[PDB]
């Protein structure tokens, strides 16, 4: 899909099986999830982004679909205004920008 | 151009008469340039990301290059770790999403 960005590029995932609407975010190194239960085991993380740091629980190898495209790897869970699909797993599905 | 996601997509931008480096955010509803003397009338404003809140001013219709693409918009100034490109300028130099 060629998305533009005229409004907030948001998508629909399905993640631990449940679907979540995410923002594909060219700007964000990882991927950040809205606190939930993933299972799986977890090690603690602090991230930095605009406003500060926050702690988050680190997954890893975790299946996400991103738009019908799979993605495998790392997903950060925490207090997150809104879901984050960074660029760890915008180069699985192929991204990329263009203009 | 076709900018992949392997590495942050950082590119060069004029503003106020100066070469900058800033991040491709199609996560970001707005423009955020790092602190600078940009004469002109501002107005305070508060902008969220993952960690929190910032202070920041917000000037509008500011002249940006992107890539050598212009383009003019609110920009907001403010203590940002790096000068971010949001959707509000990326619209207008035609910039998609593709996957
Ligand atoms: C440092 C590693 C890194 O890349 N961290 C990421 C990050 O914050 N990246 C931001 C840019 C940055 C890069 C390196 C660095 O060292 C510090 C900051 C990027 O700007 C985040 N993109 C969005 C995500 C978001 C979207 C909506 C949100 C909150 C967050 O609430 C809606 C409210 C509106 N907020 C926004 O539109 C902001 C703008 C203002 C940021 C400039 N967008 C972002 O922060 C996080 C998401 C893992």
């Amino acid at each position: 899909p060629q998305i533009t960005l005229w409004k907030r590029p948001l998508v629909t995932i399905r993640i631990g099986g449940q679907l979540k609407e995410a923002l594909l975010d060219t700007g964000a190194d990882d991927t950040v999830i809205e606190e939930m239960n993933l299972p799986g085991k977890w090690k603690p993380k602090m991230i930095g982004g605009i406003g500060g740091f926050i702690k988050v629980r680190q997954y890893d190898q975790i299946p996400v679909e991103i738009a019908g495209h799979k993605a495998i790897g790392t997903v950060l869970v925490g207090p997150t205004p809104v879901n984050i699909i960074g660029r760890n797993l915008l180069t699985q599905i192929g991204a990329t920008l263009n203009f």
